[PDB]
């Protein structure tokens, strides 16, 4: 079936109640579950149908009558009928036990075993793999939940809400009732049992002075890295009461950390469930990036607790709702704990390489699709980060005062019940009519990025009238039809504008936000004294491609002199891109022609001369430093060339950085050696409070100058190699193995940082990572010794996104053109997708480009997911994915 979103209707049925006993076993888990239940005011008679997927019937009942199976009820393992005879008129009691298999459930959707932690993961759909349920977000009910289990092996158990009751039972059982009054829906119910140990803290809240009982859980091995998340925990409480006036409303919030997770983590109700790697960290175990994505997940999780928990999704169509609205409170929440301007710039260099790649693949979707078929195929990079850039834009819009003002209208208003992406522009129609002074002035337009696929492009030209002082910045925008509108429409598009004086580097104009809502359009400014240079899409400001037609003098000069992070940045970005554009057809034609010789254009040396000034800066931001010695990401440039062959890209990305080297490497040198004081001090290495994300920055600026100096093997940087590999970070010493990959001392490193890392769980992953992403001729043969020797037949999705993906960003060897490396991975995704097809459907990433290659390499990746999708045993995930990424 596919669900269209045109088709959403009220249900016939009400679920009022919830009643569990889950009792947990060696061999089997046994559910009991009670539904009181009603009929509503759509009902029309029909069969009432239970979600049930997986489930082991030991009986049903309706009001402790056993129903019998075939005359009264249908079940084909997917769904229970029973017929509409059967059924009461009235308040009822559906009444089931099943039993469930956690122990094998190696999917880890239901529940399910992770290690020696039994865990549930319901949402989108995984509550009908437990017991039976109209499983769909506005099914909203009350839950009483008992959970038994053997005391030895599991002593501590967790559920929604208060925990009312705990007996003991004879056989060395146990048992814990938690009673949670208030509505939810059933993909916030979740269940934990476990050895679990934890740090606990008190927090009181802003208003209400509620005392909140904050608690972290891990298992015994790894209880010494829960400090930071608690912390985090708290700074998001915080963030919320400060920056939006809410507080938490519960008396316990539970965070718990399983090594078995799909996904980064899971906003259950006062029981939010976290991938290991996004719970865990210590500054002795953990590379720096870790704490970051705790700070970063445990916000978003928490934030869910008001976007998405208390205001609810009527239907999974509006999942942006939650998910776009809370990465944007997330985003809001991390800009403002690092402090750093890199924060705002790693979204957007993830929106527009990941993002923007998807919205021009055979997969593109608006953040609110129009239809599914596998729901869990809708969790999204769109959804979530062009989602958050859409939530992020009524802010750039409104201004933080009426922002905040329409973000409370749209609590106020919904709180408690379930809401639409229109609700939302609603609340915030409300503020801008505010704004405005004009309540005829509305947000009809907006409604577009909703419903609009696909990248809008924006362009400019300018004028200068010296003896006026007038200038003008014309403005166009476009998008590319699609699959999903045949004819686009202009968007709503906010372009935060400064005018940059080139003489003295001063701002010209006030703060000035352009209201861009026709498909072009001519802005003018009066009294502008001289020519000035535009600093466009400030902060980035909307998610577009930004076509600045500036040359590369007024982007050099923008990126020396501009006051906007991003748009030094972009800038950048921008001469970067019209280099490696230009080398790469000199590589391609040098190809196609079979030239015995040619030319190549060099790098812009008055660009090399900048990157040195901003690189020598004592007062620049080590963070900024590090993206502007960076070539843009490959899956950025993909964007921008027909029939990509990777080689030429390779070579070309070649050519650029050597001829940076060739001017930079005694300055990288230098740099290099004089941030090591400062970058590894170690003065806080044993608290785990102490977090400082301009420290972890210097460390990524020297790292990313390491690798660097290796590639181009400047004299001697094997020294700096191996001193590197005994520093106690290890960002540090994961990377002298990486950049050790062009040394005879790889190997001896290999092994030096395996026996590092292999006693820790997470650390052994992110070696993994490390191998998998080693530039090395004999990379072939150092996954398949990884296989051998640590992977194994592991199903932690941890474990194979670990040893697989990061491989499938090495330009030159993934791509090569054998199609060993599709076939490799073909191969995983295949393999994976046996036991868990969310997973599987994961390592499909690389293939999202299939289309923009070269066209030997498209016919090779065609090749492979024509094979994965003629597996007789292929999961419904894996083929819907793959049939709209062919174009089926
Ligand atoms: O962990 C992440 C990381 N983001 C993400 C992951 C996959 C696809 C798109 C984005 N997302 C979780 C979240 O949003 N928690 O609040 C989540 C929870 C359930 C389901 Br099903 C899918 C994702
Ligand atoms: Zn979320």
């Amino acid at each position: 079936k596919i669900h269209y979103r045109k088709d959403y209707k009220p249900s016939g049925f009400i679920i009022n109640q919830v009643t569990l006993n889950i009792n947990i076993h060696d061999q089997e888990t046994i559910v009991r579950s009670v539904l009181d239940m009603d009929i509503s005011k759509h009902n029309v008679g029909e069969d009432l149908v239970f979600d049930g997927v997986g489930l082991k019937i030991n009986e049903i009942s309706i009001n402790n009558k056993k129903l019998v199976e075939g005359e009264e009820y249908t079940y084909d393992n997917e769904f229970l009928t029973i017929f509409s005879k059967f059924v009461p008129k009235s308040k009822f009691a559906f009444s089931s036990e099943v039993i469930i298999h956690p122990e094998t459930n190696y999917a880890l959707t239901g529940l399910y075993k992770s290690k020696n932690i039994i865990v549930s993961q319901c949402e989108a759909t995984g509550f009908r793999r437990i017991t039976f349920f109209i499983d769909r977000p506005d099914m909203m009910a009350k839950y009483d939940v008992t959970v038994t289990a053997d005391k030895e092996k599991y002593p501590v158990l967790l559920s929604n809400g208060d925990k009312v009751n705990e007996f003991e039972i004879p056989g060395g059982r146990h048992g814990a009732r938690f009673n949670d009054p208030p509505l939810k829906p059933c993909y916030l119910f979740a269940v934990v049992a476990g050895d679990l140990k934890h740090l606990s803290a008190t927090y009181i809240t802003k208003y209400t002075k509620k005392k909140v009982e904050l608690y972290v859980f891990s298992e015994e091995k790894y209880v010494s890295k829960l400090q930071w998340a608690l912390e985090c925990l708290k700074k998001s409480m915080a963030f919320d009461e400060d920056y939006f006036g809410l507080e938490y409303d519960l008396s316990r919030l539970n965070l718990v950390a399983v090594s078995d997770f799909n996904v980064g983590a899971m906003e259950n109700k006062g029981l939010n469930i976290f991938n290991a790697n996004s719970l865990l960290a210590s500054k002795k175990n953990s590379i720096d990036f870790s704490y970051a994505r705790i700070l970063t997940v445990v916000g978003h999780e928490y934030f869910h607790q008001y976007t998405g928990n208390r205001v609810t999704l009527r239907d999974w169509f509006q999942l942006t709702l939650k998910e776009g609205l809370t990465v944007h409170r997330e985003n809001l929440f991390s800009e403002e704990m690092t402090k750093t301007v890199t924060t705002r710039l790693s979204h957007v260099d993830l929106l527009r390489s990941v993002q923007f790649l998807e919205d021009s693949s055979p997969l593109s979707h608006p953040i609110r699709p129009e239809s599914y078929v596998s729901m869990e195929n809708f969790y999204t990079t769109t959804v979530y980060d062009k989602g958050s850039e859409v939530m992020r834009m009524y802010l750039t819009i409104l201004g933080e005062e009426y922002y905040k003002k329409g973000f409370d209208i749209y609590i106020k208003k919904n709180d408690g019940n379930t809401a639409t992406c229109e609700d939302f522009n609603y609340a915030m129609e409300q503020a801008y009519k505010m704004k405005k002074a004009d309540n005829s002035a509305n947000l009809n337009q907006y409604l577009l990025w909703f419903s609009q696929s696909g990248t809008p492009h924006v362009s400019f030209k300018y004028n200068y009238d010296a003896e006026k002082k007038q200038y003008s910045i014309h403005v166009n925008q476009y998008t590319k039809p699609d699959e999903n509108q045949k004819e686009k429409k202009p968007l709503f598009i906010p372009i935060s504008v400064g005018l940059i004086n080139p003489e003295n580097g001063k701002e010209m104009i006030s703060q000035t936000t352009l209201e861009l809502t026709k498909e072009s359009d001519t802005f003018v400014f009066n009294n502008i004294a001289v020519k000035p240079i535009p600093s466009l899409f400030r902060g980035f400001s909307a998610p577009v491609y930004i076509e600045d037609q500036l040359t590369d003098e007024e982007r050099i000069l923008l990126l020396k002199y501009d006051s906007d992070a991003f748009v030094r940045y972009n800038s950048c970005t921008n001469i970067y891109m019209k280099q490696i554009l230009m080398n790469y057809n000199e590589f391609l034609k040098a190809k196609n022609e079979k030239l015995e010789s040619f030319q190549l254009t060099p790098v812009n040396a008055q660009f090399i001369d900048a990157i040195k000034y901003l690189l020598e800066d004592p007062h620049a931001d080590a963070g900024f430093k590090s993206y502007i010695v960076s070539l843009p990401q490959d899956r950025y440039i993909i964007n921008f060339v027909s029939n990509l062959d990777t080689d030429v890209l390779a070579d070309t990305k070649e050519y650029i950085y050597k001829q940076i080297g060739d001017k930079l490497n005694d300055v990288y040198y230098k740099m290099f050696k004089s941030l090591e004081a400062k970058a590894d001090d170690l003065t806080y290495f044993n608290d785990e409070s102490h977090v400082d994300f301009d420290q972890m920055n210097m460390r990524t600026l020297r790292n990313t100058l390491l690798s660097l100096l290796s590639k181009a093997q400047y004299p001697n940087i094997l020294n700096e190699i191996i001193e590197h590999s005994k520093s106690p970070y290890p960002s540090n010493w994961l990377t002298s193995l990486s950049v050790s990959a062009y040394f005879d001392k790889y190997f001896e490193l290999y092994d030096k940082t395996y026996k590092l890392s292999k006693d820790d769980e997470l650390l052994l992953q992110e070696w993994l990572k490390t191998v998998s992403r080693s530039d090395r001729k004999d990379i072939y043969e150092i996954l398949k010794k990884l296989e051998n020797e640590v992977l194994k037949d592991s199903k932690n999705p941890n474990d194979i996104r670990a040893v697989y993906l990061p491989f499938t960003n090495n330009l030159r060897r993934f791509h090569d053109i054998s199609g060993k490396g599709y076939k490799l991975i073909a191969e995983v995704i295949t393999k994976t997708d046996k036991f868990n097809p969310m997973v599987a459907t994961q390592l499909c990433e690389p293939f999202k480009l299939w289309n923009k290659l070269d066209t030997k390499r498209q016919e090779l990746m065609l090749n492979e997911m024509n094979t994965m999708l003629q597996e007789p045993q292929i999961s419904n995930n894996l083929k819907e994915y793959l049939l709209r990424l062919t174009n089926k």
